[PDB]
């Protein structure tokens, strides 16, 4: 089910006003060219010199932008002498060993604090450089943590300008068209006259001027814009005992009993005529489809995050740290000494009677001489 | 050498069949605003915290697509005494000297011990240190190893959907453009009756009827296509003596002996007038060349990566760390004293005879007195 | 301020020359589908690893372009041997303590010594493991810093290669609208005749041939441009006496005293009639104005980098590592020894008479006996 011969009521003008039309299309584009570092970044400057490191990506948007008982007396002394003196050795020798000992162990106490001298020295040469390094590690660990989250969002912005590169892109290839458009309309209407209804001018062209404009150009159509227009009851054929009959260059205006090939843009009924109108056979409509499908292109359509990642991404985790633990690494006989020492500071006739005897024997020799 | 004078066969109707036909435009487009989160990311947590770092791009975008005898013993007596004495002497003065080395030994190595305790301290708040500086360290990097390669992946998704972007742009930019293609085509064809071919219907338009789609316009043209045709030899214009008559709005349709000038559209020959042709001088045509070349825009072209990187990009190479190789800070006298001190544990008539002589004597004397 | 019945002097056609018109317009595009890893990274061999993490965004991106004076002397006998006896239980006691204080000693100096190896076996473990660890970290170090600056330059090409795209996405994009432009010069023109002015063919359309290009079509169009023309004064209309009369389907050329109705193609002036002028009334020109704004997209306006960026940027500073400062952790009597030791080293009648007596009394005896 379609519609052909039905007669609907259609406008066709009875009369006309004189018009002008000022019609204006944008014929250039001006080129606006991008700094892309005032637009990412501007002012900050760790964003900036970070644009450095992105190449010079810039001027290439810009490409884009710019075109488009003597004897026992005598033993014991004997003896208290010869005990003295293997007394006296055997202290000696207790002094020589003890000496040497002695001797043995301050040398073997000073190598334990001449080892810990050294240990101390090469164990502060060790925690210096050991700062220094896990200082730098540190602090170039923190740039490096401001620097990825600059360069984040630097990126999230080369978005946006990638998306206003694009859509200056769309609006210059919509300038060139829009100028081709300009140059028909010069063509077919200020070298010429317009046969298409509202082309160049509302209503029906008389005539067009052109005027140029900063970046288009301006017509002024002077035409014809319909002052009165009538509805008529038209059929754009009728179908005569089985052969359409349709108007030659125009409308059957369908008069009280009569169809008439009228001007399409003008109330002038004219007669059916073979002339007015052609002639068809077997009153068949040919039915035809048109459908201007506009390009759709082939989006990108991605995976979910999880399968693009974990096709590459590899979840590395450096393990805790554990070191050495070197926690795990554990007078009374003075005494007698000293008393022993204080101990030790502490343990630090018959010659007369024979005179007697001689004197009174001298003395009964006297007395026998006196007798 | 071109084709102006030369007849071919060119088909010419000899009539017609009315025709209707249905003609879809797009003229509207729906603004496919895109969520960016989902788009890149998705549903990964990683991966969406790090969109927001991003920026508003995602916005940004959708900015683009919501638009568009006696004496000699008692001195060895004396002698022994003061050897003794003396000996004495030495014996205390060995003790204090031993007492007061192996006081100021047992200090020192108290005092290494102490030294030994206190570094152990020192040293173990310095593993606690390090171990906590160096586990952070290691914890932070393996997160900023995982982000890199998440934001990797964001941004080259993020170029998936700047190509989505752009073709959406194209799309309506392309959809604008219908729409104007609809504006014409109801206006030279439902106002009035288009004199193109094909144009508002197959074959040629006698009425046209608008009506509205979700997004576009639909106008069935009642036209006529040429049921029938025959092929007629035909030339734009025939050169007369050196003087060029070509076909004043009709074909040269060749007859048997004679050029017509017949209606294009319809086989219907009429005799050569100058009424009928136009008349030109020389027998000279004109040849134009045309080339509508579409604009090829000028493309981003690149370095190759290793100019543009060593441009800016820095080998930096930290060093393999060296520290301090604290690796390379390297009883018989007993015996003697023992044995000595077991050792030192070890060696820890006249009156007679002259009563007998007395005895004699009185003996004597009684024999005498006896006598 | 308009012009509408002003007359100016307008070129009307006094004559033509037979023509041609080799017009050129391309019809298709070759599929310019890109390899992201050449155009961005090429040969580089760290920047192509790395764009393995950036997905499959290059068929994506393809899929735009694809598509698109005895008792005395025995008493002091018993002193000497006794004060010997109490002084060499001294000194046993002394000696074993000197012994048990002297093996003490050792004791604990060798205790320390035992504490320094063991000390020195695990720092130098601690100093391995942590020589490692921080080795790993500033390799991990160097590699994580080139390879952001390497994502950084692809990023910036990626840039580059997504306006590359948008370029050809808008080429294609002008090129199937060329092609719709050569389907309907084909339709108004080989199957019929164009009526406007310079289409198909420089000056007024005759025939069409069409011959196809490997991405293109071209047609010879056999045209009339106009020879010789005449600039006479025209007025789209003329307005007597408050009525417009305006030529039907031609100009008013001004002759010396009168209009006619001219043929706007060809000087053929003829006389105003309301056949060749429609009427108007009150002498009324509609003004018309009309501006093909093409449309100005949405573009992406960003926040300055500052804002966008501490909204989410974290400054975050690891602080100075530091760590325990271990270098905070600070023989007269052997003389007298050895003096007293060498010191030690050092200081390790009555009958004959009688008889006599004897003698001379047996003498005198003797001498009494003889008297
Ligand atoms: C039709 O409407 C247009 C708006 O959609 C508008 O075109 C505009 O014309 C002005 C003229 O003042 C332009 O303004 C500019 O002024 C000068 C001259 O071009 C430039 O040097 C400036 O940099 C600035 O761009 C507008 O740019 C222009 N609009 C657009 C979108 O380009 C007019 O009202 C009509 N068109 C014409 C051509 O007049
Ligand atoms: C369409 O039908 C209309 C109605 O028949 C017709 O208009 C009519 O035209 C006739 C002829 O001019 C007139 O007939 C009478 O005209 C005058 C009166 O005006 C008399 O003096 C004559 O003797 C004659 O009887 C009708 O008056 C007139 N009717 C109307 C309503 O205008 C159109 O001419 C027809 N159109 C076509 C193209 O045929
Ligand atoms: C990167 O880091 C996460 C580590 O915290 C990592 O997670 C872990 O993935 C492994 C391997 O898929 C899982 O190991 C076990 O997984 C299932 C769960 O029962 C078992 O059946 C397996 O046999 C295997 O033993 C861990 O369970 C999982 N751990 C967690 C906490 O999820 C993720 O892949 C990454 N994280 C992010 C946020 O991307
Ligand atoms: C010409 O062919 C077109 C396909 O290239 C197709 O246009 C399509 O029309 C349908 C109508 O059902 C649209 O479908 C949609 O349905 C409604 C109404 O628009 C929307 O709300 C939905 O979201 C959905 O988009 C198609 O979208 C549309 N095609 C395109 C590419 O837009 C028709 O067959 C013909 N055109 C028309 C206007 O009918
Ligand atoms: C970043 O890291 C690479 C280091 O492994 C770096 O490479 C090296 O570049 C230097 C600079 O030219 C070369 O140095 C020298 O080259 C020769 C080799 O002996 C000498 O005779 C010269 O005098 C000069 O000193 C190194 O040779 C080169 N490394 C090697 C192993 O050849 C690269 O620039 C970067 N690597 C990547 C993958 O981008
Ligand atoms: C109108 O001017 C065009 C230049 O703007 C140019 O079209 C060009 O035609 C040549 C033909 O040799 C193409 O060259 C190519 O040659 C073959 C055939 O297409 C291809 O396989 C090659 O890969 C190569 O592309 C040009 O590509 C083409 N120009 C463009 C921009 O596509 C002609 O001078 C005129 N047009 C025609 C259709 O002839
Ligand atoms: C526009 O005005 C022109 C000037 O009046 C007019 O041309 C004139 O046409 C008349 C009639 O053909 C000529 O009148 C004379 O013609 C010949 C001489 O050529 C005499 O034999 C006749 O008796 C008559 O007197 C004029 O000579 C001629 N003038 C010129 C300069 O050509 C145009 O015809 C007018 N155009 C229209 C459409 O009316
Ligand atoms: C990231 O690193 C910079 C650190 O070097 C950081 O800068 C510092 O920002 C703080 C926060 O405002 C400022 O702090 C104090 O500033 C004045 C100084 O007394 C006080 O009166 C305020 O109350 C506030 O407490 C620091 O002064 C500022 N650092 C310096 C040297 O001025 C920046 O935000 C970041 N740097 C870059 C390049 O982005
Ligand atoms: C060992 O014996 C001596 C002698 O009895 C004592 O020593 C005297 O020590 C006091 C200590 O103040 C001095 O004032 C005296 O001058 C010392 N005596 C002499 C003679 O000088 C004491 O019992 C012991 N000596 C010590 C412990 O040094
Ligand atoms: C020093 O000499 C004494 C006395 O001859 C000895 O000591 C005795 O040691 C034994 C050891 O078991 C004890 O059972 C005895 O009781 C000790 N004697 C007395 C009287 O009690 C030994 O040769 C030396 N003393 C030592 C080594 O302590
Ligand atoms: C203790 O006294 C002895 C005996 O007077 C001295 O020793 C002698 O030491 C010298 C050292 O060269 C030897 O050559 C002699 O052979 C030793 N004497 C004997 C008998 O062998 C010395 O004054 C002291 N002994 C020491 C210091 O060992
Ligand atoms: C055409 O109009 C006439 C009167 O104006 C009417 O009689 C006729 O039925 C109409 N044709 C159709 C097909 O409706
Ligand atoms: C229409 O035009 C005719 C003839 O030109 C005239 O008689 C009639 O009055 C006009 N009507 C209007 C409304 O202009
Ligand atoms: C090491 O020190 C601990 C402190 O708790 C103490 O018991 C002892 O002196 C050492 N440990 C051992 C097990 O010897
Ligand atoms: C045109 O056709 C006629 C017959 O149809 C023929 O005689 C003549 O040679 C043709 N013209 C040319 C230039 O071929
Ligand atoms: C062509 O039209 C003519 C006149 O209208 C007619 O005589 C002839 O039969 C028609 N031929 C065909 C094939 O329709
Ligand atoms: C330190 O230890 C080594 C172990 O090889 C051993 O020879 C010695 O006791 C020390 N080294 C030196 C050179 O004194
Ligand atoms: C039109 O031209 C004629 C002569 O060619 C002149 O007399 C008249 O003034 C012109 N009309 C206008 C409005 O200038
Ligand atoms: C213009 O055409 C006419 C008639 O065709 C002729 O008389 C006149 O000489 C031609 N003039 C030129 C310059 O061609
Ligand atoms: C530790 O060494 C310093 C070296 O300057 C020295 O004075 C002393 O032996 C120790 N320091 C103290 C305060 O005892």
């Amino acid at each position: 089910n379609s519609v052909a011969y039905s007669n609907n009521s259609i406008a066709i003008p009875t009369n006309f006003t004189i018009s002008v039309t000022t019609e204006i299309l944008p014929v250039s584009m001006t080129k606006t060219s991008v700094d892309c570092t005032m637009y990412i970044c501007g002012d900050s400057t760790e964003c900036s010199n970070l644009l450095l490191q992105y190449g010079s990506f810039c001027t290439q948007l810009n490409r884009a932008l710019t075109g488009i008982t003597q004897n026992v007396l005598y033993e014991n002394q004997k003896l208290i002498a010869n005990q003295f003196n293997s007394a006296i050795g055997k202290i000696q020798d207790s002094l020589s060993s003890t000496a040497s000992a002695l001797g043995k162990l301050q040398d073997v106490v000073n190598q334990n604090a001449q080892a810990l001298n050294t240990l101390v020295k090469q164990l502060s040469s060790n925690f210096g450089a050991i700062s220094s390094v896990l200082n730098d590690i540190l602090s170039r660990l923190d740039k490096v943590e401001a620097e990825v989250q600059i360069d984040r969002l630097i990126t999230g912005r080369l978005q946006s300008l990638q998306t206003y590169v694009t859509q200056q892109l769309i609006r210059a290839a919509e300038i060139r068209a829009s100028a081709n458009l300009a140059a028909t309309k010069m063509s077919e209407c200020v070298l010429g006259q317009s046969k298409r209804v509202d082309f160049c001018g509302k209503g029906y062209h008389l005539m067009s001027f052109p005027q140029s404009a900063p970046h288009g150009v301006v017509f002024l159509h002077v035409t014809y814009v319909p002052a009165q227009e009538k509805n008529f009851t038209t059929a754009p054929a009728i179908c005569h005992d089985g052969k359409a009959h349709f108007p030659r260059e125009g409308v059957f205006v369908s008069n009280g009993t009569h169809w008439f090939v009228t001007q399409r843009n003008f109330y002038e009924p004219q007669i059916i005529t073979t002339d007015n109108t052609f002639v068809s056979g077997n009153c068949d409509v040919v039915i035809g489809i048109v459908n201007n499908t506009v390009y759709d292109p082939l989006q990108p359509e991605l995976d979910s995050f999880k399968e693009e990642l974990d096709k590459y991404f590899k979840n590395h985790t450096s393990p805790d740290v554990d070191l050495g633990d070197i926690s795990g690494i554990n007078q009374k006989e003075i005494d007698r000494l000293n008393e022993v020492a204080k101990n030790l500071n502490e343990s630090l006739w018959p010659w007369y009677i024979w005179l007697g005897f001689i004197a009174g024997l001298i003395a009964i020799v006297m007395v026998t001489i006196m007798l």
